[PDB]
């Protein structure tokens, strides 16, 4: 699971995005996360979605 | 491989993908085209880069 070696900062960047409304049906957005890091300002941009 | 019993243009249909420039790193490409379909304007509505 989630070992004590793991920064609580850096997981929080995958619950940050499912509370922003992102969600994968094949799983594409943690792929996705793997690419392009877990950069919120860079995969929001990503999709142009900034607001609405 | 292509089985002689698929559609030759929705096998098309990734081709035309790749023709727009269009090609995934983490495979996310080849995974959206199965959720929301080969439905090239449904895709490229999803990240609004449809015009540039």
């Amino acid at each position: 699971g989630s070992p004590p070696e793991a920064d609580p900062r850096l997981i929080e960047s995958l619950s940050q995005m499912l509370s922003m409304g992102f969600s994968d049906e094949g799983g594409w957005l943690t792929r996705l996360l793997q690419t392009k890091n877990y950069d919120i300002g860079a995969a929001l941009d990503t999709i142009q979605y900034s607001k609405h």
